[PDB]
């Protein structure tokens, strides 16, 4: 009876500012914008603020918070074209053994973990061991020159790499060559050389430190840019210190025809890390955000379920901090609700990017980075999306069928998708109609004969199901699905 999870993804600087005293710390001053009009500066969200909002997050049935990296990031900005670029997102580390002072101290981090755990919520740390920070090997005055510190002790810089901590191979230019992706710099980010025993020990010591502060898992940033065999050894290190851990990597795929898809599969099948589900994400955005027919979604789903050895550990999502938010792609709240209902009732672990439930989006530059990281604005626990996100996670706790069940398509047309999830005798049947009101002629199901009410109680216009005994598979006849509706039927007692 494995535990089912539901993840909430928080960019700390953009979520809630609970402490004004760390907005603009003396050691790293001048990268804070109180007005929230320069989108590349720190805006002030912090660990105290996130801790204060744990009840709000718990109210959605979230079981785990994926926190953006909270390791100490560079204390001087990367100035390009005179533009101040602050490491507000956390992906430009200077010290993997310290907490970022804009977000808090070790005590603030321990309190956050304490309160999360008291609420039944795991802490998943976004960890980015591929690189430190932007560097120019010929200009040590730019940013912090990729500096790596060990709990305040400087280990070296990109321009003076006495310990040979970094690759000095230029930047990635051939993005389909695996060796280039691993051994060169992602943009101007100083690439760490995990083959160096110094770097290898440092990163493994660092992750042990964070697990000493009782985190529950890791989201591995830039997983395609490190040697697969090193990542596997990193996973082994983690497994040796905590058995019940949630490990998944960000292996970006560009689309259905990504030449490296097979390495992504190998990674997910062998390293000990699962992966974020970019194949399914593309189909989700195609069919709910771009008008494609459900055959695309169901086809992608069937493919991923046979390619990955453990699809039940894929981490699914509709948007994130590296792509436009769903509402920037298609400002349709009904389509958003349908996509949420889909990932919540689909195998694996669904992710809600913070503020989705508040319909948060900024459409500047198409909603792309940085505008997909707006400040959280409201904490309204009565929105339709909040209610939806809180109800379906309850079904995940009542049956493994949603995270761990088989998937059987019962009806696939352009705008109607009826699929069935089964685990043991547990069955959940879901019908999504993203088009106009229509009547489906015949659907088979393994639900027993009877009348099933909509689990969502009409929240998304759902309707009852009249299942007749078929002898063999049971039958529904002449089912009328309202326009823009989701109906969820289950034999699991609620
Ligand atoms: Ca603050
Ligand atoms: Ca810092
Ligand atoms: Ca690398």
């Amino acid at each position: 009876a494995p535990k089912s999870e539901v993840i909430y993804q928080v960019m700390v600087d953009r979520f809630y500012n609970g402490d004004p005293s760390n907005d603009d710390p003396e050691v790293s001053k001048g990268m804070f914008d109180p007005t929230h009009t320069n989108w590349r500066m720190y805006w002030g969200g912090d660990l105290k603020g996130l801790t204060e909002k744990i009840p709000y997050i718990k109210g959605m049935g979230v079981t785990a918070i994926w926190i953006s990296p909270v390791v100490d990031n560079i204390n001087k900005p990367a100035v390009y074209n005179g533009e101040i670029n602050a490491p507000y997102h956390g992906y430009w580390a200077r010290d993997f053994k310290r907490v970022e002072e804009h977000f808090g101290t070790w005590e603030d981090f321990d309190n956050f973990v304490k309160v999360a755990h008291e609420n039944g919520i795991k802490v998943i740390l976004d960890f980015a061991p591929n690189h430190t920070s932007p560097a120019d090997e010929e200009n040590p005055d730019f940013a912090e020159n990729g500096a790596l510190y060990d709990d305040g002790k400087l280990l070296g810089t990109y321009s003076n790499d006495s310990l040979k901590l970094f690759h000095h191979n230029g930047s990635i230019s051939n993005w389909n060559n695996l060796k280039e992706l691993q051994d060169k710099n992602l943009f101007d980010l100083a690439d760490l050389d995990q083959s160096n025993p110094i770097v290898d020990k440092y990163l493994k010591d660092s992750i042990k430190l964070w697990f000493n502060h009782e985190i529950d898992g890791v989201r591995l940033d830039a997983a395609k840019h490190m040697p697969m065999e090193w990542v596997k050894s990193f996973a082994n290190t983690i497994y040796s210190i905590k058995k019940d851990v949630l490990l998944f990597g960000e292996w970006m795929l560009s689309g259905p025809t990504d030449p490296l898809y097979g390495y992504n599969i190998q990674f997910a099948n062998t390293t000990g890390f699962s992966v974020l589900d970019f194949m399914l994400n593309g189909a989700i955005r195609d069919v709910f955000g771009k008008g494609y027919g459900f055959e695309r979604l169901n086809d992608t789903l069937e493919d991923t379920n046979k390619d990955y050895e453990n699809p039940y550990k894929l981490v699914t999502f509709i948007d994130n901090h590296d792509m436009p938010r769903f509402l920037s792609l298609n400002n349709d709240k009904d389509k958003l609700h349908e996509a949420i209902a889909f990932i919540m009732t689909t195998r694996g672990i669904p992710v809600i990017y913070y503020g989705t439930e508040q319909y948060l989006h900024n459409d500047t530059n198409g909603g792309n980075d940085p505008y997909n990281r707006p400040m959280m604005e409201k904490f309204d626990e009565s929105t339709k999306a909040y209610t939806l996100i809180k109800e379906l996670s309850r079904l995940r706790q009542l049956t493994p069928a949603l995270q761990y069940g088989t998937t059987t398509a019962r009806y696939v047309s352009d705008d109607v998708y009826i699929y069935e999830r089964q685990y043991g005798k547990d069955v959940v049947l879901v019908a999504i109609n993203k088009g106009e009101k229509t009547t489906v002629k015949t659907v088979k199901t393994s639900l027993r004969k009877g009348i099933y009410k909509d689990y969502l109680k009409g929240l998304l216009k759902g309707v009852e199901l009249k299942v007749t005994k078929g002898n063999g598979e049971n039958l529904v006849q002449d089912l009328t699905l309202p326009g823009n509706s989701v109906s969820v039927w289950t034999n699991v007692r609620v």
